[PDB]
């Protein structure tokens, strides 16, 4: 995997978690920012599972 493949792959992982899945967007987005993903790969990430956001709410959260 290239590094974004990796980055995003490591998102999937935590966006799937149980517990992961009952905080709000919000903090999961400034979680996955922290560790080093743009908006566009935290994006990606949320449409991969099934949770799909607009690239423009993420950036209002990041804002
Ligand atoms: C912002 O809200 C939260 C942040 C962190 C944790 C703890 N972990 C929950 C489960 C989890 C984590 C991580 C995690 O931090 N992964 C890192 C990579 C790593 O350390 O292996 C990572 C890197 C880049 C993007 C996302 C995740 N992955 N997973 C799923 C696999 O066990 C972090 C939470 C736990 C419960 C509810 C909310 C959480």
């Amino acid at each position: 995997h290239s590094e974004r493949e990796k980055r995003v792959s490591n998102a999937v992982e935590f966006l799937l978690d149980s517990r992961v899945r009952r905080t709000p967007t919000s903090s999961k987005v400034h979680f996955l920012k922290s560790k080093g993903l743009s908006a566009e790969e935290i994006c990606e990430a949320f449409t991969k599972v099934g949770q799909p956001k607009t690239l423009n709410e993420i950036k209002r959260i990041l804002s």
